């Protein structure tokens, strides 16, 4: 099979977020109040004059429910769009998804999805705690499941509805979060914040491999009414997984009491980095059908 | 909050499976073909003269096929019984399930049976390339699984639904496989069989003490009719899982081309540890309220 993806699964022991750090609870050791838990730097409204003329608590209570809400929404998309797409794999609805070394790739990456929903959940759970947040609104469908509930609701065909699914959690497993990266590399805020988006960039990083390297070889098996169908909902995932919703923004900023949050969301980068996915396109040979205009590499990635 | 629960979650990543042996694809590292991958002990037919009278290649494939029929239905009962009831907990529908705890050691029972699945694959895909089996069916649904689809077939309410899901789990998590605790301890199989069968051991002897106190948890903080149901269903399930079923050991021999495997199966212990699902009902205090005998616990307990 595909000489990448025999590294990717001989590599896992040694890179998995799950093996190298299961005591991810115990990181809450000697917490310290007075670090931060979200970068200041990359809140997009943090010099809006209506921002600054709110109270200090106010101010950290945004920075602490976007890293809550950072934490929801990444257990949403794991669980409502990447894990299903990888357990469509498993299943074997797809020709060629017998193979035990496209088994072996995407069964690894279903125990760290599995993982990374821990780490995030755990991640709530104590900055609730330790910042006394009784109860703040979890409330708003993700938007990206939104969209893709919308393709589905007109699609009796299950062959056509599995390839949909298929195409969404790739997407999602290969356009990495702005966040993620952003969150990774800064030392400013909470040491354990940056620790669960590090290792959960790590493991990410392989996935998008394992993604490319799977769907180029479910792809090649594929009749071809799957095929074209494939590629009519490439574009459609990507412009989902492109747009930027502040919705999010407007509550969180209206939950800490802001004034004035509809003209700061108004008056308002955090782009995805979209490099897996072109990989993914181009190893399809894709690199002239998808309607789709990517976002030119960001400067983390 | 149950101290039971606080410790299993502490000790999750020094006890994990997962953790501690990652690597399990490298055990087939030194394979020697002359070791058998199934103890002729515990194979109940053994010292029958039909049996006896095959070709030794004969009674060899049947040990095989017996060992790939083990792991086919463990990630069945995994995926189709066990995740689901955990999945469930995750997902909210049950009151007290939002309870951190109660969410942190579902959650990581949740990876420890993503790995289950995969160490199970592994063994099924490196038995089939090293015996050189190219050809099998997996055929029949799991008898239990089917028992659980009559149940769940004339329930029109959801929320009974969900009581059945729960409870089929539940068993499933609290009544350990003898074939399970059979294997670990065998020094004359293959070493990565003794070897994945001890490792799966270890975590599920911590699901069982984890599941009694989850469902206790939220037994109590059920309504009347969801206490009934749970009450009525537990021995309905305890009885699928008590059930000796022989037809997949017919396959086998027919399988493996033994003339008069019907007179042998016609012929035809592997029971259960009950154990875990005896301390849940002691647990619920439903000793008197349940109508199911249970087996006196087995040597290897």
């Amino acid at each position: 099979g595909s000489a990448t993806l025999g590294r990717l699964v001989r590599a896992w022991p040694r890179r998995a977020a799950v093996v190298n750090k299961a005591d991810i609870l115990d990181e809450w050791a000697d917490y310290d109040t007075l670090v931060p838990d979200y970068p200041l730097e990359i809140v997009p409204f943090a010099e809006h004059p209506l921002f600054l003329a709110a109270e200090p608590h106010q101010r950290q209570r945004v920075l602490t429910g976007m890293w809550i809400g950072y934490n929801e929404r990444v257990i949403a998309t794991e669980q409502l769009i990447a894990e299903p797409a990888f357990d469509l794999v498993m299943h074997g609805v797809f020709p060629g998804s017998d193979d035990p070394l496209i088994r072996k790739s995407v069964q690894q990456a279903i125990v760290d999805e599995s993982f990374h929903t821990y780490m995030h959940m755990l991640a709530i759970d104590r900055t609730r705690e330790l910042r006394k947040i009784s109860e703040r609104p979890p409330q708003p469908e993700l938007v990206t499941y939104r969209r893709l509930r919308r393709v589905l609701a007109d699609m009796p065909e299950q062959w056509e509805r599995d390839i949909a699914v298929l195409v969404w959690g790739a997407v999602a497993e290969t356009c990495i979060n702005a966040l993620l990266a952003l969150l990774a590399r800064d030392a400013t805020i909470q040491p354990m914040h940056s620790l669960i988006t590090t290792l959960h960039l790590r493991d990410e990083t392989a996935h998008g491999s394992i993604v490319v390297e799977v769907v180029r070889e479910l792809y090649a098996r594929m009749n071809e009414q799957q095929r074209r169908a494939l590629v009519r909902c490439l574009p459609i995932a990507l412009e989902a997984f492109a747009e930027q919703d502040l919705s999010a923004l407007l509550l969180e900023l209206n939950a800490a009491g802001i004034r004035g949050a509809e003209e700061i969301v108004g008056d308002l980068r955090l782009v995805r980095d979209f490099s897996g996915a072109r990989k993914m396109v181009e190893q399809l040979g894709l690199d002239d059908a998808v309607d789709f205009d990517f976002p030119e590499r960001p400067d983390w990635s």
